């Protein structure tokens, strides 16, 4: 259980993502205060205890993973059990005793696990959630912007040096290195900073999770058509995305994974061209972009820089 400590001490370290639970949570305690609360893969059952801080009388912490049991270690050792129930197993088949004023989970991510967790939310939310009922969070908004990779870029003219150390050059492997870091079609998870944006940028989807026939569109695919202009001189590498998620309040908590804002485990979601293509500023960059379900998250990407052709290059997460 060493990957499995790693990912729960990585969630609660991430002070960005805990704080933006603990007070999008507790900024809905008069919703909250005396009512029962559904907790969609609990963990190790910080988000359940955050909604008995706010005053729910009854919170359903729902695990299906081995990670339960210290949940139910956790609660006990608090004194919290009989406010919040741990339950093992998936929430597609609990069992639980009455229908819930809310729902709280923690689905977000790049990958098939990811998407499997909405499908979860989204199957509790329709089996178990009151007619307006409370989602926290109650959206997701999805953002897209041309990048320049600092780190990437580093990487590339690696070869270059070598010469100046040992007498030897291999700036011809410049080449090479394109091709496997950038000439891939896989999904890159980096933290980037605000100077590696290249332009404002461009909200492509929204998604309201009380939407019934959510689940249905998600299917088809998420996504649309984004513009913007370059701010200067760079080489552009690709595009990064990312994600903020809304609680409601009376101003509405937003968490957010941009690069321009505090960083999160997260990071964002990079994908790169097949080589680098320079910019400048007013260079127009434009594109399509839909994200969609061998059991693969496909990406698929249609982008047009400058005065270049239109190309397509699409991604995928296998896990
Ligand atoms: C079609 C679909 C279905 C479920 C779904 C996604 C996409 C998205 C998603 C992630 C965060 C959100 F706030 C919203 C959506 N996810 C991705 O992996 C993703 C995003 C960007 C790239 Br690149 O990949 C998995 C996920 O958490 N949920
Ligand atoms: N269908 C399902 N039913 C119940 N739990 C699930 C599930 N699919 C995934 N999970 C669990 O959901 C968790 C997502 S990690 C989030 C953990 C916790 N809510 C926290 O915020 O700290 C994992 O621990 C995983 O085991």
């Amino acid at each position: 259980c060493y990957s499995d400590v790693s990912v729960h001490e990585e969630m609660i370290a991430d002070r960005v993502r805990t704080d933006a639970y603990r007070l999008g949570i507790l900024r809905n305690w008069a919703a909250l205060r005396g009512k029962t609360v559904l907790d969609v893969g609990a963990g190790t059952g910080i988000l359940s205890i955050f909604c008995a801080q706010a005053g729910a009388r009854r919170v359903y912490a729902v695990e299906a993973s081995a990670i339960w049991q210290q949940a139910r270690e956790v609660v006990r050792f608090n004194g919290l059990e009989d406010r919040v129930h741990v339950l093992p197993g998936p929430v597609e088949t609990v069992e639980l005793p009455e229908q819930v004023d809310a729902i709280v989970s923690e689905w977000m991510g790049y990958g098939l696990l990811h998407e499997s967790m909405l499908s979860s939310v989204l199957h509790a939310r329709t089996k178990w959630l009151k007619e307006g009922g409370l989602l926290l969070p109650a959206s997701a908004e999805l953002f897209i912007v041309p990048i320049s990779d600092q780190m990437l870029e580093w990487r590339l003219g690696f070869w270059s040096q070598v010469k100046q150390h040992y007498g030897v050059d291999m700036s011809c492997l410049e080449g090479f290195a394109t091709r496997c870091l950038m000439g891939h079609s896989e999904i890159v998870v980096q933290g980037l900073s605000g100077e590696d944006v290249l332009a404002r940028p461009q909200r492509f989807a929204q998604l309201e999770l009380s939407r019934a026939g959510l689940e249905q569109e998600l299917e088809a695919g998420v996504g649309g058509r984004f513009r913007c202009s370059c701010y200067g001189s760079a080489p552009m590498h690709g595009f990064a995305i990312w994600f903020q998620v809304t609680f409601p309040g009376e101003k509405p908590l937003v968490l957010s994974t941009s690069p321009f804002h505090p960083a999160t485990h997260w990071k964002q979601a990079l994908l790169y061209l097949n080589e680098p293509v320079q910019v400048e500023q007013d260079t127009d960059v434009s594109g399509e972009i839909t994200l969609l379900p061998p059991r693969r998250l496909r990406v698929l990407l249609r982008y047009k820089v400058g005065d270049q052709e239109e190309k397509t290059k699409d991604f995928a997460m296998e896990d």
